[PDB]
């Protein structure tokens, strides 16, 4: 039942996570990296 659309949606969501996590994790590291950097 609409496997085609379901497929692209199943992947588009998976790949998205990889990106969403990229900036996410960066928010943490960047936070301390900027703080400690100054000093």
């Amino acid at each position: 039942s609409q496997a085609e659309a379901t497929r692209q949606a199943a992947a588009q969501e998976e790949r998205l996570a990889d990106l969403a996590s990229d900036l996410l994790l960066q928010y943490l590291l960047q936070g301390g990296a900027r703080q400690r950097g100054l000093g």
